[PDB]
C-alpha cells in the first residue's frame, strides 16, 4: 500500500527572495558565524532577534534556513530515504498574510503556479495545497480559488487561523468557505500565530522553541476551529471538508469538554443557541473534519482515531521543520519515524487501518487513485 | 460497595464571599436589581460584560449566578448523596487568596483553612480538603502557612493556581514552596483561573457565552503552567513533589508526544547540553509525579489520560458546583464523567473502582478514624 505525506512544506526560492527583502518578521537574515541564513517567522523569535542584532555574542535567532526548504531535489531525497511515495506539499506559514492587499493576488498566483510546476517534475509523486491571498479583498480570494482549482496537481487549499484578519468566525469569510467547498477543494487548516508570548512567562527564552511549537501551535488550531464551530460555519457550509494540522491541535482531547460547556451555558441555552437537533462537535468530527497524524504518540493518535475514525486520519511529517540535530540530515528523520511508529503501535503493522492512515485515506479523499494507478503501471 | 470519591469540588465560605462583595475590581460579587441571586464575577473575560451591565440596566447579567451551593455545606452533602458520592475532598475555588494584600494574606488564609477543617469535622469520614496558600505574602509566611495546615485534621493537600508568587510556576523563588509542600507530603492540586489573554478568542467571543474561556482557556492554561514547570526542571529539583492536575491535565496527555519531539529536535536545547541521555521524559514524570483528575467529559479524553498516567493515577471529580443544570436530581456534569469511566474501562471493573475512588483513598489516606495522613 502507498505511503502519502499530507503535511509537508516548501518555500519556493522566489518566496525566499521576499523574506530577505523584509525589515520585520517574517524575515530571513545571514549572520557572521554561519553562512546558513536564519529563518525568523514567529512572534516568539522577536526578543532574540533584537538581542542578536545588538549583540554578536548572543545566540542565533529563529531557525536555520536549510536547503530542505527550497530544494525540490532535497524533498524527493527526503521522500526516498523515509519510504514516502507521495507528498502533498504546501507553502509553509506565514504564507501571504503580510502582503499588501494589492500585491498579494499576483504573488499568490505566481507561487501557486510554481508549486504546480514543481509537481509536474515528478508526475504521480507530488500534489499540492495552494495558498490564498487572504490579505486581499474577498473577490480576489474567490478569483484565486477558481484559478487554483484548475492548476494541475492542486488538491486543496492551505489556510491560517487569522482568515481575513479577524479569524475563522468572521462572516466575511463565509463566501470563501463556500467557494472552496463548491470547488471541492479540501481545506488544510494550519497554525502560525500561536498565543501571545506573555503566556510563556519571563523564562521562555531558556526553553528554546519548545513552548510556542509544542503548545502555541496546536492551541491556536483548537481555538480557531472551536470558533468556526461555534459560529455555525460547518452548518452553513455543509459540503466543507477541513483537514486539521497536528491531529486537530488538542480538539479530540477537549471535544467532550467543549460539548459539556455548551450544554451547560446559561446564556447560550436561554437565548436559543442550544436546540435539540443541534449537530455536536462529534458529528462534525466524523463528517466534515479530517485529522493529520502528526501527533508523535499512539496516545494522541488513539484519541484522534476515536474522534474522527480510522478512515479520517492521514499521515504527515511536517518536513522540513524538525531535522535531526546530531544525526544525518540526509538519513531517515526521527520526526517522520515517530509518527509512523505511533500508527503501528495504535492500529498494528500490516493492518488495513495502518494502510488507510499511512496513505489510502489521502488517496481516496484527494482522488489520487487514477494518478497512482497510471503511474505505477505506465511509469 | 467500593467508595466513590470526588477530588474536584469547591466551596466559598460566607466570610470569603463577604470579601468578594466588598471588592471594586475582579474578583467580586455584585447584586443587580433584576437578579434573584448575586453575580459572581471571577474572570478577565467577564470584564467587558460587567462594564456594559454597570452602565446599561438592560444589558445581560455579567459573570455567573452566585448560587447558594458555593457556601452551603448542607447542599454539598445533598449533592453527594444524590450523585452517589461517599467522600468529597473540597477545595476553595479560584482565585483563592491570589488577590489579597501581602500583610493581610497570612491571617486570612489561616482563618479560612481553619474553617475548611471545621466544615470537614461536621461530617466525619465524608469530607477532607485541599488548603489554599497566602501566595501574595513573602515566601517565609507561605512556609509558615504550610507548617500550620499540615497539622489540620482532614487536610490532605494544597490547591493552587498558575501564577505562583506572581511570575508563574517556573519562578525560582517558588521552588522552596514546592519543597516544603512535598516534604510535608501534601499533594499539590494545580487548578486554572487566569486562562489566556482574551484577544485570542476574537471579536465575536461574547456571543459564545463562557464556552471558550472555560472549555479552552482553563485546560490550556493548566498545560502551559505544567509545561513551564517541566522545562524549568522543577520535577527534577523536587523529586518528592506530587501534583494533581485539574481537567485530566488540561491537554497534556494529548500533547505529551509533541512536547517530547519538540524537545529532542530543539537545536538550542540539544547544543547547550539541556537534552542529555539521562533526561527524565514527560512520560516518566506523568507516571511518577503526576496524578490526573477525570473531569474530562468523554471516554476519548479519559482513555488518553489513562494511557499517559495509568489507571492507578486517575481520580474522579465533578467540578461542583460550577456546572449546574440550566433547565432542571443527579447532575449531568457529574454523570458525564462517570459514564466516561464506565465506557473507557468497563462498569464494575477494578479499573473503574480505582478511578471512581479507590486511587484517591490510597493516595490521600482518606480514613477519618486516624489523626494523621498515612502516606
Ligand atoms: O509547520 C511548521 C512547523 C514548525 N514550525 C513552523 O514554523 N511551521
Ligand atoms: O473551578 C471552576 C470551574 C468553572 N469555572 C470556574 O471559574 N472555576
Ligand atoms: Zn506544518
Ligand atoms: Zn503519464
Ligand atoms: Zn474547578
Amino acid at each position: 500500500p502507498v505511503v502519502v505525506d499530507i503535511h509537508t512544506h516548501m518555500y519556493p526560492p522566489s518566496y525566499i527572495a521576499m523574506l530577505e527583502k523584509r525589515q520585520t518578521i517574517p524575515l530571513v537574515r545571514t549572520f557572521p558565524q554561519a553562512d546558513e541564513p536564519r529563518l525568523i517567522l514567529l512572534s516568539s523569535e522577536l526578543a532574540a532577534l533584537d538581542a542578536a542584532l545588538a549583540d554578536p555574542a548572543a545566540k542565533l535567532p529563529g531557525r536555520p534556513l536549510s536547503t530542505h526548504f527550497a530544494s525540490l531535489a532535497q524533498k524527493m531525497h527526503f521522500m526516498d530515504t523515509n519510504g514516502i511515495r507521495v507528498s502533498v506539499i504546501s507553502l509553509a506559514n506565514p504564507w501571504f498574510d503580510f502582503l499588501a492587499p494589492d500585491e498579494a493576488p499576483g504573488i499568490a498566483d505566481a507561487v501557486n503556479a510554481e508549486f504546480s510546476d514543481m509537481c509536474a517534475q515528478h508526475v504521480g509523486r507530488l500534489f499540492f495545497f495552494a495558498a490564498l491571498p487572504l490579505s486581499a479583498p474577498v473577490d480576489a480570494v474567490k478569483a484565486s480559488i477558481e484559478r487554483v482549482k484548475n492548476l494541475k496537481y492542486c488538491r486543496g487549499i492551505i489556510l491560517g487561523t487569522s482568515g481575513l484578519g479577524k479569524g475563522l468566525d468572521d462572516p466575511h469569510l463565509l463566501p470563501v468557505f463556500e467557494a472552496v467547498a463548491d470547488a471541492k477543494l479540501l481545506v488544510f487548516l494550519h497554525p502560525h500565530y500561536g498565543l501571545p508570548n506573555e503566556v510563556y512567562g519571563p523564562r521562555s527564552e531558556e526553553y528554546g522553541h519548545v513552548l510556542p511549537l509544542a503548545l502555541g501551535f496546536p492551541m491556536e488550531t483548537t481555538i480557531a476551529v472551536a470558533r468556526m464551530y461555534m459560529a455555525g460555519v460547518f452548518d452553513h457550509v455543509r459540503n466543507l471538508q477541513m483537514l486539521l494540522a497536528h491531529s486537530g491541535g488538542t480538539l479530540p482531547f477537549l471535544a467532550g469538554r467543549i460539548e459539556s460547556c455548551i450544554v451547560h451555558d446559561g446564556h447560550l441555552v436561554k437565548t436559543g443557541k442550544v436546540p435539540k437537533d443541534r449537530r455536536t462537535i462529534w458529528t462534525v468530527l466524523k463528517e466534515q473534519i479530517y485529522l493529520d497524524a502528526v501527533i508523535y504518540s499512539e496516545v494522541g493518535l488513539q484519541a484522534a482515531i476515536a474522534s474522527s475514525g480510522a478512515d479520517r486520519l492521514m499521515f504527515g511529517t511536517d518536513h522540513p521543520f524538525f531535522p535531526p540535530i546530531e544525526e544525518d540530515v540526509q538519513g531517515p528523520w526521527d520526526s517522520s519515524r515517530l509518527n509512523a511508529q505511533a500508527v503501528i503501535k495504535a492500529v498494528g503493522e500490516g493492518s488495513s487501518d495502518a494502510a488507510a492512515v499511512m496513505g489510502l485515506n489521502a488517496v481516496r479523499v484527494l482522488s489520487l487513485k487514477a494518478e497512482l494507478e497510471h503511474h505505477h503501471h505506465h511509469h
